[PDB]
């Protein structure tokens, strides 16, 4: 469903707010290694 590979398509194209991102699936792995570090493919800050 919410693949972590999708980073430039979830909200970087259209200005809107949606849930189901980051910790939607495999929350343990994200907490272990993807704690705000894999966002934007480890770079390309969205803010």
């Amino acid at each position: 469903f919410d693949r972590d590979r999708l980073f430039s398509v979830v909200s970087r194209g259209v200005p809107e707010e949606l849930t189901g991102l980051l910790e939607y699936l495999r929350w343990n792995s994200k907490y272990l290694t993807d704690s705000a570090y894999t966002e934007g493919s480890t770079g390309k800050t969205c803010l």
